[PDB]
C-alpha cells in the first residue's frame, strides 16, 4: 500500500512531460496517464485514474484480477494507492515499453527483428491463455496493453476491464481490436482471440490497427485486400526488418486470418493458437 504524498514525491510531482523532456510522463491509455517513479531503490510505473467517477469500479476490478492470475507473461501489479486527489496503481517497470511503441520505434527504438516478433507473439499468447484457463477474458487486448521487459518478454497488462453465452447492458473493449459479437454485447473468451488477431496484423505489418488516412482504416481489414488478391502478404510485410523469411511471415500471417474469422465459433482457442505459434518456429 503506498500514499498520494509518496507516489507524487517519486513522480516529480506527476510531472506530466515526456521523459525526454526531464518529466515523468511514459504515455496514457484510455483511462489513465502513466508515470515512471523510482520508490524504496525501484524503477516503477505509476497509473493515475483519469467516463462517470463511479464508472473507480475500474481501479476496484484491476486489484481482484491481479491477486488472482500471476504469470510469466503478466505485468505484475505492485501496489495501489486510494488516499488522495487522484487513485493510483504501481506497477513493475517495463524497460521497453509497450509493444505498440517499439513497433512505431517511438523515441528512436530500433526495429523489432522478426525472430523477436515471434517469440514476443508466443509470449503473449501464453498469457491469453493463462487468463482464459483461469476462467478470466481480458476485454482490452491490444499492442499498448502488451508490455516489453529487458529480455523483450512479453507481458499482458491493464486489467481494468477484465471479467470472470453472455450479454452485458455496458459494451466495453478498444473498438477497432473489437470482435463483431463483442461490439454487440457478448461476453465471451473468442472476442479475446479476434483481438489478437489484430495484434498479429499490427507485428507481422509494423501498422496501427487504425488510421484515419490509410486506405483501409482499419487494419483488420487488409485480411480482405488480401483473399481478394488486390494486395499479397508481401506488399505487407514491415520493410523495417531483414531476417523475415516467406514461410514463417505466412505462418503467422495465417494465424492471425483464423484469429480474424467473423463467426467466433469458426476461430482457432488459445491452446490451438499457441500451437500453431509454435510451429511457426519449430
Ligand atoms: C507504455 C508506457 C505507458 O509505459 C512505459 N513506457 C516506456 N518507455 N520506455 C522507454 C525506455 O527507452 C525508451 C526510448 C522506451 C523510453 C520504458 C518504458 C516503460 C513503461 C512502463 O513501464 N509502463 C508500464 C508498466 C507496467 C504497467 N503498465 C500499464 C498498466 C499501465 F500503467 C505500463 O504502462
Amino acid at each position: 500500500s503506498f500514499s498520494f504524498y509518496e507516489l507524487k514525491n517519486v513522480t516529480n510531482n506527476f510531472d506530466e512531460r515526456p521523459i525526454s523532456v526531464g518529466g515523468n510522463k511514459m504515455g496514457e491509455g484510455g483511462f489513465g496517464v502513466v508515470y515512471k517513479g523510482y520508490v524504496n531503490n525501484t524503477t516503477v510505473a505509476v497509473k493515475k485514474l483519469a467516463i462517470t467517477t463511479e464508472e473507480k469500479q475500474q481501479f476496484d476490478q484491476e486489484i481482484k484480477v491481479m491477486a488472482k492470475c500471476q504469470h510469466e507473461n503478466l505485468v505484475e501489479l505492485l501496489g495501489f494507492s486510494s488516499d488522495g486527489d487522484d487513485l493510483c496503481l504501481v506497477y513493475v517497470y517495463m524497460p521497453n515499453g509497450s509493444l505498440l511503441d517499439r513497433l512505431s520505434c517511438l523515441d528512436g527504438t530500433p526495429p523489432l527483428s522478426w525472430h523477436m516478433r515471434c517469440k514476443i507473439a508466443q509470449g503473449a499468447a501464453n498469457g491469453i491463455n493463462f487468463l482464459h484457463e483461469n476462467h478470466h477474458i481480458h476485454r482490452d487486448i491490444k499492442s499498448a496493453n502488451i508490455l516489453l521487459d529487458e529480455a523483450f518478454t512479453a507481458k499482458i497488462s491493464d486489467f481494468g476491464l477484465a471479467r470472470a453465452t453472455v450479454m452485458t447492458s455496458r459494451i466495453v473493449g478498444t473498438t477497432a481490436y473489437m470482435a463483431p459479437e463483442a461490439l454487440r454485447g457478448e461476453i465471451t473468451p473468442k472476442s479475446d482471440i479476434y483481438s489478437f488477431g489484430v495484434v498479429l496484423l499490427e507485428i507481422i505489418t509494423g501498422l496501427p490497427a487504425v488510421d484515419e488516412h490509410r486506405e483501409p482504416q482499419l487494419l483488420l481489414d487488409i485480411k480482405e485486400e488480401i483473399e481478394d488478391e488486390e494486395k499479397t502478404i508481401e506488399d505487407y510485410i514491415d520493410k523495417k526488418m531483414n531476417d523475415a523469411d516467406s514461410t514463417s511471415v505466412e505462418a503467422m500471417y495465417s494465424v492471425a486470418s483464423q484469429c480474424l474469422h467473423e463467426k467466433k465459433n469458426k476461430r482457432p482457442d488459445i491452446k490451438k493458437v499457441q500451437q500453431l505459434l509454435q510451429e511457426m518456429t519449430a
